[PDB]
């Protein structure tokens, strides 16, 4: 299949070289995969889910999306005009409130939520978290994260906004999930992205257009945007049959584009995700 006009970052993942602007991608398109949104929370109603959204869960007064930041995620995983994996399932978990902010023991309680509720969704093809949020070294972050992971869940985290070492953050420097960093359509690394030994993978994460709350769209950035790409990426090709979610971060590491990025400090991997699509 073929997008025309698509986004910057859904053409750049499915092409060898920068400035082009056609998604190309299986049309299974991530069918019978599930991706759960760890963050704010999905406006589900928004026309680009087209009944494919679902909250699951919140740990607030409410369920509904106050502040856009997951809806966007949402849209980057699987709207029909913004997502990578147009046909997946899409479930919200709310740890984070209208102000984007979370304590860590909320945090964790939304993994091992997902690690249970998966159990109660259907997902033939396999499951897969896109956890945009981070904060600072907790071995309880982390813990909870390798969980999830080998509760069979492709879990991709973003590697941080604070153009540091991402040794220092959670859940960014647990070594068994996907920690992505940010790239922008120059395949420069974004100016903010975290890098360091713990990165696995970088996607596109800057001017990134995508859903929003109140039925609208707009362009955001950071490793935040980067992260459901990857994640979308994922349900993608475990539906394709290529992968699982065992192997999932691996195997879109091997198959990424390689030494394309500028910017890369040495020791950080220059590898950015591509779903090497012939169409
Ligand atoms: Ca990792």
């Amino acid at each position: 299949a073929a997008q025309t006009n698509a986004p910057w970052g859904l053409a750049r993942i499915s092409s060898t070289s920068p400035g082009t602007s056609t998604y190309y991608y299986d049309e299974s398109a991530g069918q019978g995969s599930c991706v759960y949104v760890i963050d704010t929370g999905i406006e589900a109603s928004h026309p680009e889910f087209e009944g494919r959204a679902q909250m699951v869960k919140t740990y607030y007064y409410s369920s509904r999306d106050g502040n856009g930041h997951g809806t966007h995620c949402a849209g980057t995983v699987g709207s029909r005009t913004y997502g990578v994996a147009k046909k997946t399932q899409l479930f919200g978990v709310k740890v984070l409130d209208d102000n984007g902010s979370g304590q860590y023991s909320t945090i964790i309680a939304g993994m091992d939520f997902v690690a249970s509720d998966k159990n109660n969704r259907n997902c033939p093809k396999g499951v897969v978290a896109s956890l945009s949020l981070g904060g600072g070294y907790s071995s309880s972050v982390n813990s909870a994260a390798a969980r999830l992971q080998s509760s069979g869940v492709m879990v991709a985290v973003a590697a941080g906004n604070n153009n540091a070492d991402a040794r220092n953050y959670s859940p960014a420097s647990e070594p068994s999930v996907c920690t992505v960093g940010a790239s922008d359509r120059y395949d420069r690394r974004s100016s903010f992205s975290n890098y360091g030994s713990v990165l696995d993978i970088f996607g596109p994460g800057t001017s990134i257009l995508s859903t929003w709350i109140g039925g609208s769209t707009r362009s955001i950035s950071g490793t935040s945007m980067a992260t459901p790409h990857v994640a979308g990426l994922a349900a993608y090709l475990m539906t394709l049959g290529k992968t699982t979610a065992a192997s999932a971060c691996r195997y879109i590491a091997d198959t990424a584009n390689k030494g394309d990025l500028s910017n890369i400090p040495f020791g950080t991997v220059n590898l950015l995700a591509y779903n090497n699509y012939q169409a």
